[PDB]
């Protein structure tokens, strides 16, 4: 995209970004599947033990296999500074 | 930590782990090594291929293997956005 954008909207954009589809909280220990979505730890492991009959992403709907996981913990520091930021728009 | 942070503080440690420390340009098409460290796919395959005599992550040191390299498609996202970001202070 080549358009400017509202500085609020934008910062909802990243925070978005930065919450779990699963449970729409922030991420907490992130984990990287396959097709590079990314679940809480927890969210995707109880999704997988509990709902889902094989390991696929629910994004995308591809099959991840389990060992491919990996955490993303850079995921981690982003939810820890921008939870800081203060909103002044 | 448990601190208040300046706005324009917390917007460049956001900018910062979003910026490769090979290159020290925002991230483009960065790899998560098995240690969780992120690089551009150009900049850490250019460093193992010329610089480094073993698959280890420039930043903690630790001996990663290649195969085990993994895109890390959010931080794209997360550029993209930031980058639009109007800084009002
Ligand atoms: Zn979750
Ligand atoms: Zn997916
Ligand atoms: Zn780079
Ligand atoms: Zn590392």
């Amino acid at each position: 995209s080549i358009t400017h954008l509202p500085s609020k909207v934008v910062i909802q954009d990243i925070t978005m970004e930065l919450h779990c589809p699963l449970c729409n909280d922030w991420f907490r220990d992130p984990l990287m599947l396959s097709c590079g979505h990314n679940f809480c730890e927890a969210c995707i492991q109880d999704f997988w033990r509990l709902q889902a009959k094989e390991t696929f992403c629910p994004e995308c709907k591809m099959l991840c296999q389990y060992n491919n996981c990996t955490f993303n913990p850079v995921l981690d520091k982003l939810v820890e500074k921008i939870k800081k930021l203060p909103l002044l728009k």
